[PDB]
């Protein structure tokens, strides 16, 4: 429960993994994942952890992302197939994937005791990262983990901006009364995956008032994944030579 | 080849990270998994031309994760290149958010393949929108072992930036002189885009005088490049115009 | 330094790796990075380099980003514990991940000449990709390597569209004098993870002129990560029966 709601990074393999080293094929990444098993009666298959090749202070597992994440938690955990794990570890991470930093400074964060009791550490701030790394300061046995990182769910948007939707000049606004309307179609560069929000705004405005009030409007109908029609309009007695409008259009997932 | 046309490859193009439940050792595992991988068949010491699992049960998969959603078309099944072992159906399970997974086809087995090489592509009864997807083979021949592909639609990818309250200023040269007059705000974006952006420039505040009844103003970017543009506010005709704001979103596309 | 201030992809897990053919699961692309070192007492952990298993001139390492990317320069490196190098290779690369390309039409690129020493090749121009490929035409010894790629730094933006905020017909902005506003309070459809910045434009305007001057706005307050207040004002001695506008709310990082 403590983690509730929170994604997790390594099941969902949401991230690639690079270890410093790895003690031999079977002893890769690919045995990193917290509560990792393995065919307990064949050796060949290696270790549940991930285990180094060099047993010294100097050795990592870095988690990348390309989309930015909140991390709220990394959970740590001892191999399960023998008596080996981290019982410290400092945290290191990277936002722009130029500049590296460290959690606490690099102060020890404190790891687990046994093999398969698995020790949560929530950041004592959420770290928005896109890589972070786990570096084994002190260990019983050997450098040897399965680990996890829990971050907030990530959204994502694709945007579309299109300029210069025009009524063009001296449009039918400009004559009659009562509400009417000038309809433009606008087709979307490309089609979206899902059905996009509109936002479509003025930026240019010729009209005429009538009896001190102006009164214009444009606003996006049938909007589709592909397009949507543009329609400006007007009501009362007013006349309205032109309108031009931007839009911006989002959807989500 | 011709039914996926126009589709992404994703293992082919390395678009995912690929987890296994297990893997039989180190020669078998999902480096080797690519539809059509194939190896040095007179050397041993590189393993199978599949993903081979280790421990033999209905508890086993490959997921493949996206950081991106993207919408999965079908999903390619093939057997190993060097012996005789297949999984013959499987089940998909899958995940959008990477919080809630679903089974598609609420669990029913999907057919799987009967030979080594010869690929069977299921199309999903509807596209699926996901990020994360897993293969979970339910019945097999010899041992379970696989290549398999997922074929997506193109992704577009879009990054925007919104900078807000670009101003003529107060009393502004709009504010005097007849005919077509511009006043023009540089504008820098915070970061350069990869690539030229599109820009929507619309105005926030409008404090203007009526020329004879009319309204007449307007706000556009002259001059967009990667690194900004200049934000032209103007007014023509005889109008006088205090001053205007706009707010504007810029998005650069791929 | 040639690339100071680029992301180094392989060093910061930015990349999925897929490979050829590996000669082992102890010379995979997990020894791929520039500059990986291993125990060299130990023999059990491989080489420090990717090595193929099949050697001819169809073998590759393909590093794929989800995330388009500009990237300036691939740098190759020999094989750190045995006298195995590119000498030298083409690129080949893919921004839709549909259609491929190759730089120079398939010419060669120079490689390297010894095991530790860095080759790096900007490109004739920036490549923009999301996937990109070294294939190896000539070697010494065996195809056997370490590389890094090397690209602009990357922002994530995400963005939330919201239609129509209004202030509702006849409103307070229609009587009395002075600066005066209507306050909507707005939540967005999701928490964005940072602190958003807002785009806030009319898409209908219903206003009386005063000595025919029309004096109209609005303007986000107290945006956070949840929401914002939209407020909409008038002031001097006009009457605004109603405004609408449509807002653009986008995080960075
Ligand atoms: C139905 C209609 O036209 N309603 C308008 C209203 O929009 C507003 O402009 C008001 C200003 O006092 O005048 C009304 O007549
Ligand atoms: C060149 C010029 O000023 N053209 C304006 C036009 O924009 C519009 O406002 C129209 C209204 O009837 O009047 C014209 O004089
Ligand atoms: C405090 C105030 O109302 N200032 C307004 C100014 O915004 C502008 O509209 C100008 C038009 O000449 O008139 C001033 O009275
Ligand atoms: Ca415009
Ligand atoms: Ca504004
Ligand atoms: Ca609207
Ligand atoms: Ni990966």
């Amino acid at each position: 429960m403590s983690t509730q709601g929170l994604v997790q990074l390594l099941a969902n393999a949401q991230c690639h993994l690079r270890t410093s080293t790895n003690y031999n094929g079977v002893h890769t990444q690919f045995n990193s994942a917290l509560n990792y098993k393995n065919n307990g009666t064949n050796t060949i298959d290696g270790s549940e952890a991930w285990c180094s090749s060099i047993v010294d202070t100097n050795q990592y597992i870095v988690a990348g992302c390309e989309v930015p994440r909140t991390f709220m938690c990394v959970a740590l955990q001892g191999r399960g197939d023998a008596d080996q794990w981290v019982t410290s570890y400092k945290i290191r991470y990277s936002l722009d994937n130029v500049s590296w930093f460290e959690y606490r400074n690099g102060a020890a964060v404190t790891g687990v005791t046994d093999r398969n009791t698995v020790v949560n550490h929530f950041f004592d701030t959420p770290i928005r990262a896109r890589s972070i790394a786990i570096h084994p300061l002190t260990w019983n046995g050997h450098i040897s983990l399965r680990c996890e990182f829990y971050t907030q769910p990530v959204q994502s948007s694709v945007t579309q901006v299109g300029a210069d939707i025009y009524t063009g000049d001296n449009c039918a606004l400009n004559t009659g009364s009562g509400k009417r309307e000038v309809v433009v179609p606008v087709k979307f560069q490309f089609e979206f995956a899902t059905l996009p929000k509109v936002a479509l705004n003025f930026d240019q405005i010729d009209c005429t008032d009538a009896t001190n009030q102006t009164r214009i409007g444009v606003q996006p109908r049938n909007i589709t994944t592909k397009g949507f029609d543009c329609v400006f309009y007007t009501w009362n007695e007013n006349k309205v030579y032109s309108l031009r409008a931007d839009y911006i259009a989002t959807a989500l997932e």
